[PDB]
């Protein structure tokens, strides 16, 4: 129709403008969702995600307006998500999470959260020089590694894990801020050696050569106190 | 209904508004929760979890608003709890707890503490390198021991 | 729990007291305390003139 108002002197609320969602990249959840019952499911909230011309019926509000769909960051784009509500088999996975249990999707997909996923971290990983790496501690484990060569993305369980000696900063730096995750690694010299100590894994290792040593999470650089003056101090 | 106010002169006190508990996460507890009687339970106090439209009866209240259940920090998040009363296989666990004698559930599970159970703390696990720990004490047993390698 | 880098050309003495477990841990590796156990110190000599 196209109706009067005031049918019998009733209350013109607004003329609401209807919220519409753009196929190739837009999403919503509508909050107090009527079902059935023509009549408001007051604490829940539906998830809509095409391309919609859509009508906010009475008691819905929009929860974060209009939110555009997760499109990953790809090769290496990541989201993190934990989960209010225990639910299997029903996200886009078809496989089962228990309540919180907080797991990780990436690669080539676009995402819409689930009405019952939440989304943590929008992990973005890590490109890495077939040289050089970055430590990873497993919460769950405790495990620190060193992740060396190919750019990573960190696991659902993993985080990055930072380390460094007393001193050994300055003749490592032979300053930008020192960034504590990546790889401690140093070029031994042509006529030099570098003496290193594994210490978790009790692995000595002297490292001769032109080449370079990178130190595993625990291990650490044997340092040396010389003489050096005119007068040799 | 929809009905005119005074009756015959009676005496509105308010428009009660329903409070409402989100599905996914929202739980309460009324206090003086009426139950059959049509007439209040004074001393005593009903949880309520879940989707729910509530409209608190006349002489209820609710004891902590709108609280959101516990879901756990998960690998490790931890709740340790003490209960009130005595209660057997009454926690979700079907298991039988003595009055005071406190336990911990952990894990990746979603909580709502028991009318008979209060949430004493909400511990964290720690993680640890393959090679550092700390010491705990059972306060049992007085054994101080130390936990080392991985995350406790 | 406390632990200590042995440095290579040394080693650390420790007792472990609750237990009466002595140990003399030796090389490049490190040690870390049990709950009752204590590091022996020393209290050497240094100076020019030798204090």
């Amino acid at each position: 129709d196209t109706e009067a108002h005031v049918p019998d002197v009733y209350e013109e609320v607004l003329g609401v403008v209807p919220i519409t969602t753009l196929g190739p990249r837009h999403y919503c959840v509508i909050l107090d969702p009527m079902g059935p019952d023509g009549k408001n499911q007051l604490g829940q909230k539906r998830v809509v995600k095409g391309e919609k011309s859509f009508f906010l019926q009475p008691g819905e509000r929009l929860e974060r307006g209009i939110q555009d769909v997760y499109v990953l960051s790809e090769q290496q784009g990541l989201l993190l998500k934990a989960l209010q509500p225990l639910e299997e088999g029903e996200s886009e996975e078809k496989v089962s999470h228990q309540a919180g249990d907080c797991w990780l999707i990436r690669g080539p997909l676009e995402y819409v959260p689930s009405a019952k996923v939440e989304v943590v971290e929008e992990r973005q990983a890590i490109p890495l020089d077939q040289n050089e790496g970055i430590y990873v501690q497993d919460v769950k484990t405790g495990k620190v590694r060193a992740v060396i060569g190919s750019t990573y993305m960190l696991t659902q369980d993993e985080v990055l894990w930072e380390k460094e000696l007393p001193s050994g900063v300055e003749e490592l730096l032979n300053s930008a801020p020192r960034n504590k995750t990546r790889v401690v690694s140093y070029r031994v010299p042509h006529n030099a050696a570098v003496q290193v100590y594994d210490y978790r894994a009790k692995r000595a290792r002297v490292v001769f050569g032109p080449e370079l040593v990178t130190l595993d999470p625990e291990e650490q650089f044997t340092v040396l106190s010389l003489s050096a003056g005119r007068p040799k101090r």
